[PDB]
């Protein structure tokens, strides 16, 4: 009968009661768990049955206590960390944690030796300082997370805690091996090798296991249990092998493994990510509960028989000195920490000092001191002082860190967040009032007790001198519609209007970035960078979100392009057989490093069949190195040189794959940040007419936005030109991700419509989730296509092989170097220009300025409308273009006239391109993104106006009617429309005049579609009776 | 349900009819603006926005 | 269903109040989701309000 | 007992057809974007292919 | 040093390999787990270190086996 | 443990009834916790099956 089950489950239930009963009280549940453990300990000291239970559990072996409980705590602390914010401020965290921990441990050792009455040497005092300097703030991190600003301080404190705990266990293990288990003597060379072994081969071993684990997780599809099992087994195996089989610090290995797995979260499926977060939080909760209960039991059983009044006095002075020491450490590192980009203020310094909460790591190390000291009193003093400082830090520092955040001013809710929450609560309240007025008039729910319903459904607002003066200044800044009094501006109120318009533009940019992230267009880190840049730009005087600070996201410069070009310069089935032979000969190297080792493995397999007959007589400088290796083998170290040369010439392309992957990971973030900026500026320019009412402010904001948009587009085009293949890979990744996200949305809209039940929809969603996970493990450099593959993948040209053949027959590849002008602004339209390499610049007096890149076609409207050109095109790099002449385009128009014609496809492409700004202008106010407008427009069709007598009747089935080219007359010839325009609801019938040089085009979208619940069809069985498949999906039958 | 084809309704006003017309107006503009005014009260804890406007200068 | 309400009145009022409160809170959840999709409420504040409706 | 029923076959075929026309619309949108115009579309069409599970 | 961690984590990793490598094959992962356990058992009967690990784990008390 | 050890109760039937009742009253658990609990108990049964089969071999 295992009594460990009764202790573990009782600790779980007591922790449940402690968490539930002390939600409102500011005292944490860990200290009341410690009090319940003390009560259980004295009950065990009286009653022998509880003595049996707590004796076989709480009097644990030290090694099994560390090996079970420490990997869970360290891995959860690493896995809950925001890794990007941790690495952006890694310098401050590293210098603070490492150097502050070593000087705080030294100062606590000196204080213990010179203040405590015991005759402690420096090694036991450094053990004491190592235990005291290990900090575990979790409540402070939660409080700093939920209280708005100082978001970076929570990551600083959490990362400092993680590295502090790891390095505290490292120095604790060093001084524990100095004191208790050995007391041996060794030379300085062995000492520096041991220090190197711990402090270096910790993180390297963690890195190796983390890379193997991430590679294994990347290739696991459609079983979550294997992924959770792999994570748990990887953590425990890393700690056990490092700490036991090697002399590696396993704590640093689990730190590095947790940080890498937290960095490569995209290798895990997202449902498994959510499970893994809650699972490791649960395991750390159980570990903390068990450690606190065990500490209470052993403190009141064994450690409270040596406590005196001088010990209590020393505990109080120790707590005061530990707080003063940590404050002085942060104060003395304040210059070096302030020299880095997030300099600590005095408020953040006080929160870091007072948020030094001790915890389960220090309690566990005190417990292993208690169990390793034996009957000596040093373990009793260690355990008593650690438990006392844990209780004191928990009580005093938790309650006063809440009060101190309220006092120092970091807990205030900001005014824009208050406005956003108030608007959300008002929308919730009006929605509930609408739902109540609906539900009172229902034939089933008319007699419900509506007082109880109104009482239960009440979403109150969570956020309920200088501030009132500032807000009064803001409302004096904005009279607008509530004032309804006209006036003229003044030079102070003009600056007020400009500042308020700048703040409104930045707020709308933040809203656009969150809309992009919520619809699955941005990544998370691109969203974080963009909202951080908007929030930083909202704090200075008159700056918008600049381009120069956004350049650092897509600055690919570093060691990585240099490594890429150097290894590509070095690079530029028999080889697989030779690599397999070298891999098989790798093991006799370990054998030679008994029949004289079996005649030296039969002369190393007869010199590996004499280097595979000298690589088949060089297949009848790398070959020079192979010949030198063969000559050396003809004349053990020769085998080592041969094996390492084969390993080098095999492992070079894997190194270029790793370098390609790193450049891809940086370039993906750069492309996402730039595209987010472009889409945000386009959306905010669509909604700037309503916000900014002054025309001068409107022109200045539009000018700034357009300069930023042009600069980002040019930088991204040049960035594609720097690394072509990786650009093709990131574009293919984003294209596949967009297609699969919209397929996921289509499966969800079929599930909501009831046409697909939950199991079949779960099967199809499982297919798209497998395809997203396989998209993650893509090649990082798809080789760039030739001009022929770009010409075959134009939207209109792409459908038909015959048109592809004709255009390829009559194409003409032209080359223009830097600075030349491809086409003029006023000359005639002589043909198209499909850009197959490079970047151009479209200067035009429409002033329309734009940069086009690989894949864009210039002059489609010119070769259709037979109009003079719009913009001149100047090269910004070396540009290769495909010049399809106007005569060739006209004879291709006259040749190909099937049901999808060349005219229809060309006019459809230019109709979508000219109808996207109109629908975005008239319908941005309904919260429609640009991608949704393009998708809704892509369901349309042009009308054959020559068929229906050049008159068109807008019935109720049409949603949006856009006239693309030509002039139109409306209704009972009330007026005329002669432009690109969105034909409104007022127009009922369009009568087109048919003449020369216009031939008008009209684009219509027809009212979604009838998703027929009918859905009748016909199958046909084929050969082998396995391909039985529906052919005629009709949904319209008898 | 008055369809898309009808553009202007002209109601005759007489006895015993007094016609009624019900309209729904195009969702709403969820204003990214959202400017407002708070006022601090006694004990300096009930500071709350009053005039959620979303249409200002 | 009308006769069934007439058999046990108070339990009928309780199940009608349960369904009414559930409908109101489901539509409030949909409103929080449509504010999160519109970007007017960020993810943390929307998670706070969704936590309130889940508690309710 | 392992045969797929005819109405379930029809529903899955209709779902796959809706998925395919949605992917064709998304492809025609994505080919005319100013950023993603030079992507390798053979790989995109190959990777995004939701085949019918019941053939 | 608790060798139960090495046996439990090795069983977890071997089950992961068994589940991953035998998705397509109709033979379940439990029987190939049993075969890997038999291989580990004869390796333990030959090599004394694996004997130490599997001896302190797999030769468990019956009551604690049921109760866990 | 209490059923099989402290009493002479068949604890297997007790865990059967406890699992069936908690599965019946799934609405008393929050839905995210329900999804977690399903995957968590599947994971624990997977580890138990793996350990039992390895030990048996």
């Amino acid at each position: 009968a295992p009594k460990v089950i009764v202790f573990i489950s009782g600790s779980c239930l007591f922790g449940a009661i402690s968490r539930s009963l002390f939600k409102k009280l500011p005292i944490p549940y860990t200290v009341v768990l410690l009090i319940l453990g003390a009560i259980l300990g004295v009950v065990a000291s009286n009653v022998p049955l509880v003595e049996e239970h707590t004796r076989d559990v709480a009097h644990m072996d030290p090694h099994v206590l560390l090996q079970i409980f420490l990997p869970v705590l360290i891995f959860e602390s690493a896995f809950a960390m925001d890794v990007h914010t941790f690495m952006r401020s890694f310098s401050q965290v590293c210098i603070l944690a490492l150097f502050g921990l070593v000087v705080a441990s030294v100062l606590t050792a000196v204080l213990a030796m010179n203040l405590f009455n015991y005759n402690w040497n420096f090694s036991e005092a450094m053990m004491f300082g190592a235990i005291m300097s290990a900090t575990d703030p979790v409540a402070v991190v939660a409080l700093l997370k939920d209280l708005g600003a100082s978001k970076q301080l929570g990551t600083i404190i959490e990362g400092e805690s993680l590295l502090n705990d790891g390095c505290a266990i490292v120095i604790f293990n060093v001084f524990m091996k100095m004191v208790f288990f050995p007391q041996l003597t060794s030379t300085v060379g062995q000492n520096v090798l041991y220090f190197l072994q711990v402090a270096v081969a910790g993180p390297l071993w963690g890195y190796a296991v983390a890379k193997v684990t991430v590679f294994f997780l990347s290739h696991i599809f459609n079983d979550a249990l294997v992924e959770i099992t792999i994570t748990l087994a990887a953590t425990y195996l890393t700690y056990y092998i490092g700490d036991i089989w090697l002399e590696v610090s396993g704590v640093l290995a689990v730190v590095v493994l947790g940080l890498i797995v937290n960095a490569e979260k995209t290798s895990i499926s997202p449902e498994v990510e959510v499970f893994l977060h809650r699972f490791w939080e649960m395991l750390a909760y159980l570990a903390n509960t068990l450690i606190f209960m065990m500490v209470g039991v052993v403190v009141t059983q064994k450690a409270l028989v040596a406590v005196d009044k001088m010990d209590w006095f020393y505990l109080i002075i120790l707590y005061l000195a530990i707080t003063i020491i940590r404050g002085m450490v942060i104060s003395l590192f304040s210059p070096i920490l302030s020299r880095i980009g997030y300099g600590l203020t005095w408020r953040n310094a006080v929160i870091m000092t007072w948020g030094g909460l001790r915890g389960a790591v220090g309690l566990a190390l005190a417990l292993v001191v208690e169990n390793l000291a034996g009957n000596d009193v040093i373990g009793s003093k260690f355990l008593f002082h650690t438990a006392g400082i844990v209780v004191l830090t928990l009580v005093i520092n938790a309650t006063t860190i809440q009060t101190l955040l309220r006092i120092l001013g970091m807990s205030d809710i900001s005014i824009p967040k208050r406005l956003a929450m108030a608007g959300a609560v008002r929308r919730i309240h009006e929605g509930q009032n609408r739902t109540l007025n609906m539900l009172k008039s229902d034939r089933f729910l008319a007699d419900a007790d509506w007082d109880i319903a109104t009482a239960a459904c009440e979403i109150s607002d969570p956020y309920s001198p200088a501030d009132e003066l500032t807000l009064g200044e803001r409302k004096s800044v904005c009279p607008g519609c509530k004032a309804m009094v006209p006036n003229e501006p003044s030079p102070r109120e003009f600056a007020d209007m400009m500042e308020e318009a700048r703040l409104r533009m930045l707020k709308a940019e933040k809203i656009s970035y969150w809309k992009q992230f919520e619809h699955g267009m941005l990544a998370r880190e691109a969203l974080r960078l963009l909202v951080q840049h908007a929030e930083v730009a909202a704090d200075e005087k008159d700056q918008f979100i600049l381009v120069d600070d956004l350049k650092k996201s897509w600055q690919i410069k570093g060691i990585y392009p240099w490594l890429k070009r150097k290894l590509e310069d070095l690079i530029s089935a028999f080889e697989v057989t030779i690599n397999i032979a070298i891999v098989l000969n790798i093991v006799p190297i370990i054998m030679e490093f008994q029949k004289i080792e079996d005649a030296l493995r039969i002369s190393n397999y007869v010199f590996f069949v004499i280097y595979a007959i000298e690589a088949i007589v060089k297949i009848l400088h790398w070959n020079k190195f192979d010949a030198f290796i063969l000559v050396v083998a003809l004349v053990f170290r020769l085998l080592r040189g041969l094996r390492m040369l084969r390993l080098t010439k095999a492992l070079i392309p894997k190194l270029i794959l790793v370098v390609n992957g790193k450049i891809n990971n940086q370039l993906s973030l750069g492309y996402d940040v730039g595209k987010g900026y472009i889409i945000g500026e386009e959306e905010v320019g669509k909604i700037i007419d309503r916000m900014v009412d002054n025309k001068k402010i409107l022109r200045e904001l539009k000018h700034i936005s357009e300069t930023g948009r042009l600069q980002v587009v040019k930088e991204l085009g040049l960035l594609q030109r720097e690394h072509p293949g990786i650009a093709v890979s990131v574009k293919t990744r984003q294209a596949i991700r967009t297609i699969l996200n919209h397929s996921r949305e289509t499966i969800h809209e079929l599930q909501g419509a009831g046409l697909l039940d939950e199991m079949e929809a779960h099967k199809l969603e499982l297919t798209v989730e497998i395809k997203m996970k396989r998209l993650m493990n893509a090649p990082s450099s798809i080789p760039p296509p030739p001009p022929e593959n770009l010409l075959k993948n134009v939207s209109w040209l792409a459908g038909d092989m015959k048109l592809i053949d004709f255009i390829k027959a009559r194409a003409s590849l032209l080359h223009f170097d830097y600075g030349e002008v491809i086409v003029r602004e006023g000359d005639e339209s002589d043909g198209l220009f499909l850009i197959v390499s490079g970047l151009v610049k479209l200067y035009g007096k429409s002033v329309f300025e734009d940069y086009l890149t690989v894949g864009n076609v210039i002059g489609e409207m010119g070769v259709l409308t037979k109009k003079p050109r719009n913009a001149t095109v100047t090269c910004e790099t070396t540009v290769q273009v495909y010049f399809i002449t106007a005569e060739d385009m006209n004879i291709a128009i006259d040749t190909f006239t099937l049901y999808p014609s060349l005219e229809y496809r060309l006019w459809r492409v230019v109709a979508i391109r000219i109808a996207t700004p109109l629908i975005m202008e008239q319908m941005a106010f309904q919260g429609w993104t640009q991608e949704k407008v393009k998708l809704h427009l892509e369901r349309g069709y042009l009308v054959d106006l020559a068929e229906s007598h050049f008159q068109f009747n807008i019935d109720a089935t049409l949603e949006d009617v856009i006239l693309i080219n030509g002039t139109a007359y409306n209704a009972h010839t009330r007026e005329e429309i002669r432009s690109p325009c969105l034909i409104s609801r007022t127009v009922h019938k369009l009568t087109f005049q048919y003449t020369a040089t216009e031939e008008p085009r009209l684009f219509v979208v027809r009212n979604a579609e009838y998703n027929g619940p009918i859905l009748d069809g016909r199958l046909d069985v084929d050969s082998k009776r396995s391909l039985i498949s529906i052919t005629e999906i009709s949904s319209n039958m008898c």
